């Protein structure tokens, strides 16, 4: 049941759609990026249309919407990546088994930044052999969250006497969240890919 | 939500103890006793987890569409220790807890899962294994260190097998690498 602003893909399941700088769609992403990354320059922004990831992600959104009490369950966040991971992410999304350590670790899952500046660090968005850096703009199901800790393999339980009722994600700091970690597949939809440069 | 599930009173999760001697129980007990006739069954419970089921069915449909006329689903076993039972009931099998890859492992034969290393006897001597619907799909031989299955063709590196196995001609185990590929359908509590 695919979004109606999507390009018609003609029975195909995957497509990257190049956005056009006049569009509000392009400019809102650009502005979100330049909020913290004004020193960097955008080459192109591509919309990612992946039917299967979209469908699995939306089911999990519905479930989290049901389980949580009228919460705002989804945030739009950034993830820097190397060029070599781009084909995999476009197709298969974010895999906790493939994630690198963060400089500051709040668990073993996939990290998503509030600020594009964070993701824009050479450590996360490594320059390809042409100087191009790569960052995804992601819908992430952050749900209800707590401060994480380095050893986490899943989010911690809300209550220790009920170990299976879990927070949806973890953050560095619940007062001022700058990162969120997710620990399950299809909890994050890669919506746009920003190609950018110095 | 499948028909043989019994009414949930608008709940999204429950465990339903099966009635011995009726068809559902006999079908699952037969699968088990095929290889573990020396073990005693204490009870079998049907796991009715609406959220896991929904995500599993989504993936089953996608794989049915993606694969050329394949039988993508198998019934397999998984031994678990007692302390992991509430987690699995609620959230399934997680590769991040857990020789042929860093995924979750499912046995063809209940005998494999009956091993104490997999279905660790609790304090009462009670062992636990699941009967599991697994999206095995198109599979290939696994090997250590895999974090996803290999690509079907090394020239389309993102087009992946669905699962791996120890032996493709005669598989005794399957390894899946994602969260929506294994539904815990029944829990068998039993003794040696
Ligand atoms: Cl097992
Ligand atoms: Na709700
Ligand atoms: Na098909």
């Amino acid at each position: 049941n695919l979004p109606e602003h999507w390009t018609d893909m003609n029975h195909q399941l995957f497509c990257m759609v190049q956005l056009e700088p006049g569009q509000s769609e392009y400019n809102t992403i650009k502005d979100k990026f330049t909020r913290t990354c004004s020193s960097y320059a955008i080459e192109k922004i591509e919309r990612i249309q992946n039917a299967f990831l979209w469908q699995s992600y939306q089911v999990k959104k519905r479930q989290m919407d049901i389980k949580n009490d009228h919460k705002n369950n989804e945030r739009l966040l950034f993830h820097g990546t190397d060029a070599d991971s781009v084909p995999y992410v476009n197709q298969h999304g974010f895999n906790r088994s493939c994630a690198g350590k963060n400089a500051v670790s709040y668990g073993k899952g996939t990290y998503f930044a509030v600020d594009a500046s964070y993701s824009a660090k050479d450590t996360y968005s490594k320059p390809d052999s042409n100087g191009r850096k790569h960052m995804y703009v992601v819908r992430v199901l952050t749900g209800v969250f707590t401060k994480g800790r380095a050893g986490l393999v899943t989010p911690p339980p809300k209550n220790p006497h009920n170990p299976t009722d879990l927070f949806d994600s973890v953050t560095n700091n619940t007062r001022s969240p700058k990162l969120f970690v997710v620990f399950f597949d299809n909890q994050a939809y890669p919506e746009y890919l920003i190609t950018f440069t110095a």
